[PDB]
């Protein structure tokens, strides 16, 4: 007896000019020809029955997660008034569990390939959940210095592969990013959690109350109702809502190779530069990333520079300048 | 009384992806809506009957260049059975004008706008030919160490703006180039000329005997004749055959703005670097030269750069790598 809570996720705008302007990553189709939150929902349904399977999205999102998802139940997909961020989407999600059922909680724009591996991970979670209750995460080992993801500190071992959790700190500067990798004694959150119902509610009536008074009555699955509480609700995160302020978050390490796709550098993490061919010559130029659309392109005297084309324009982005693209979309869309 | 010689060697690697095997860089419309080679007529005619214009040319350009050129009789385009470089070109057209005929020779892809002063430094070059003889070349005041031009020291004046030759070097290195512009003596050769057809021809006796014995006696306008000839006539520039070995040399200073369009670079020189609009979108990036065909375009992190977008593919190119564009068409040419 488990929910799974899949949240939709924010823009596609990094991934101009494959995303068209206002368009959530999750729809983007960068690998295999299905969407990130397709991948994600297969992952799932491989122990899950949908019907145990919530998606919490905004409205307009709606129609398209219902065409990208057959198989989910339409009263499993809850309609958001307005964006507000993950705080108030996992409040309202876990609501519709018991108070003593574990709920799985799911970025819909991430990529985790081995979900064997994945439920290997999510099954010692609940396990240790089961013994420990708390709020659970799942740390990656980090490999760079990240300021747009939270660190977890890992606290005492609770038991072999489960710690509890020192600190929780949300979207550090660089400086104390630095010195978090450096010290070894961090991993970074993956964005995906584990609680039950009830504990989680709880948490959210003392860390953030404002959600909490304001939703506790609601019907998520009445959008008037929920329109009206939305409006006297805060826009933030789970992680400073709720994370970074709790006092009993948990870690287990995570057994898979994992990305959250942040932007085209990261799609090149995984597939690797591009070579030389008939459609893509390199004269002077290393470590190039190019997605050709219907002609062929020539790079001369430059390397580390991704350049994607497709019918809605063209990007020459150099590299380390890849969250960027923010900014692309910012002018060519006000 | 005068004749003008365009020759029209149809380079135009540097300027793909505008550019094709059959299109060559004389037809293409950079400026204006008329090609390189229609420009450069059009300032011949400014003073010159179109009978007294000769455009020698490969036979596979011959019909184009009688669509852009329509007021050349059919007979004032030779037609060469292969390419050889100036130094034959300048032959087999100056064979065409009489022994004292002054013989104007000019490129057909070069670009100069003010064709008074075109034509102002001209009528110097002929009074002055009339009065010394010699070959005449039209020097260009140097702006930067440019190892691609031919540099000429300027000797004694026999008047003014016009000087005897103390030496032609062409395309010195680097270290050599620094050194002449720094000096303040010498000048840009423009690859033009002036000379008497008789003693050009002479000229090439001493210094490129291959040339003369084998094209002496043949008839340009029979191409079965001056197919065989060519068989034996090496490929070279008539700056290494002629301009560096000759002991009379003179040079008329330029009263004008000129280029050689060298490749993309050289285009920017002359329109300036691209501007942000809706269609080219520029994000910590400096000095960017964009030419956009159906959609926009964005640069990210990168200075000093071209990206050329044509039907027939898209060019990014580090502008200090220009010349090396020609290296993607012999790429894409296996
Ligand atoms: O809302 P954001 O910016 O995508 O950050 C969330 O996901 C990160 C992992 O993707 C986590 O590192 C963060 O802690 C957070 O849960
Ligand atoms: O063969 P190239 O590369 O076109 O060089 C010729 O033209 C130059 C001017 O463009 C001159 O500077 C050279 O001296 C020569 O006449
Ligand atoms: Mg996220
Ligand atoms: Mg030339």
């Amino acid at each position: 007896v488990m929910k799974a809570l899949i949240l939709a996720g924010g823009s596609g705008e990094r991934f101009w000019p494959l995303s068209t302007p206002e368009t959530p990553k999750q729809f983007l189709k960068l690998f295999g020809n299905k969407s990130l939150m397709r991948w994600t929902f297969e992952r799932v349904l491989e122990e899950m029955d949908p019907k145990d399977v919530i998606v919490v999205t905004h409205k307009d999102y709606v129609e398209r997660t219902k065409k990208e998802l057959p198989e989910l139940p339409d009263e499993n997909i809850i309609a958001e008034p307005m964006k507000k961020n993950t705080a108030p989407a996992c409040f309202i999600g876990t609501k519709l569990a018991d108070d003593d059922e574990p709920v799985l909680v799911l970025p819909a724009d991430h990529r985790i390939p081995d979900t064997k591996k994945f439920w290997k991970t999510v099954k010692k979670a609940l396990d240790a959940l089961e013994k420990y209750d708390g709020l659970f995460t799942f740390g990656i080992v980090p490999t760079r210095p990240e300021t747009g993801y939270g660190y977890i500190e890992i606290g005492e071992e609770l038991e072999e592969g489960v710690h509890k959790v020192a600190q929780f700190r949300e979207k550090p500067d660089l400086e104390t990013a630095k010195k978090f990798v450096e010290s070894g004694r961090f991993l970074w959150n993956s964005g995906m959690f584990l609680w039950k119902a009830r504990e989680f509610i709880e948490e959210v009536k003392v860390c953030e109350p404002s959600i909490y008074e304001n939703l506790k009555d609601v019907d998520p699955r009445n959008f008037e109702e929920l329109k009206k509480a939305y409006e006297k609700v805060p826009s933030i995160s789970v992680d400073y809502a709720v994370m970074e302020k709790s006092k009993k978050v948990r870690v287990v390490k995570a057994d898979f190779e994992w990305s959250d796709l942040g932007n085209w550098s990261s799609v090149r993490e995984i597939e690797g530069y591009t070579e030389e061919s008939d459609e893509v010559i390199l004269v002077d130029s290393d470590r190039v990333f190019v997605k050709t659309h219907n002609k062929p392109i020539a790079v001369v005297g430059l390397s580390d520079v991704i350049v994607i084309d497709t019918p809605n324009g063209i990007l020459i982005c150099k590299e380390e300048y890849a969250q960027k693209v923010r900014e692309v979309v910012k002018k060519l869309f006000r």
